[PDB]
C-alpha cells in the first residue's frame, strides 16, 4: 500500500503522520522541497525542482542521466508545461524493503546536491 | 534467468539462438543497433546510441526524460568517455512477463525515433 509505504517513511523521518494521507505528499529535506506519489499504479515516484547552474551545457547536464549500478539514481528532465527542470526517481511498490523509500528520498536529494532536517511539506 | 529471457526474446524476434549467450547481446531493429545486458545484477538494461538533432537545445533534449505512465520509456543521457549520447531503459529481471523484453525493446526503438519491424543479430 502507498498509504502504508508513506506511513513507514514518515516514522523513519520522525515526522508525524497526517490524519489524511493525500495523493501527493510533500516532504522538504533541508532546502529541498520534494514530492512523493504513486504514478503509475504500483510505482512510487519522487521528484523535486532543482536549481541548475547556468554554465552547465547540454552534454554536462545529460551526463547526469547515464545508467549506473544504482537504480535509484535520479533522472534530470525538463517540464515544458511549467517551464522548469525536474529531477525524479522511481521504484516498484511491490518490491520495497523497510528502507527502500528513505533511500530513494536520500538518493533524490543527493542528486539535487550534485546539480537531515525534514518538514511535513 | 538472463539466458532464458533472451532465448524467449530471440524466438519472438525469429532470430536463431546463438549457441552461447554473451554478457552484452546485440540486436538490430530497422536502422537501430541495440544492446541488451544484465546491469546491475537482476536488471535488464537495453541501450542504443542515438543521433541527435544539433539544433535541439538543452530544454528540448531534457524534455524527453520527463516521467510518464510508461516505466519502459527510455532516458536520454551522455557518455563522457565515449563522447556520445546514450538512450536506455531498464526493468527488473524478476518481474518479466512473456512480452516484457519485446515491449522494452520496442519502447527503446520508439524513443530513438522520437529523437529524430525487421530484426537481425548485430
Amino acid at each position: 500500500s502507498f498509504e502504508q509505504a508513506i506511513t513507514q517513511l514518515f516514522q523513519q523521518l520522525s515526522l508525524s503522520i497526517p490524519d489524511t494521507i493525500e495523493p501527493v505528499i510533500g516532504v522538504k529535506v533541508g532546502e529541498f522541497a520534494c514530492h512523493i506519489t504513486e504514478h503509475p499504479v504500483g510505482q512510487i515516484l519522487m521528484f523535486t525542482l532543482p536549481s541548475l547552474d547556468n554554465n552547465d551545457e547540454k552534454e554536462t547536464l545529460l551526463s547526469h542521466n547515464i545508467f549506473s549500478q544504482d537504480i535509484l539514481k535520479p533522472i534530470l528532465s525538463w517540464d515544458e508545461v511549467g517551464g522548469h527542470p525536474v529531477l525524479w526517481n522511481r521504484q516498484p511498490l511491490n518490491s520495497l524493503d523497510n528502507n527502500s523509500l528513505y533511500t530513494q528520498l536520500e538518493m533524490l536529494v543527493q542528486g539535487a546536491e550534485r546539480l537531515r532536517s525534514f518538514s511535513h511539506h
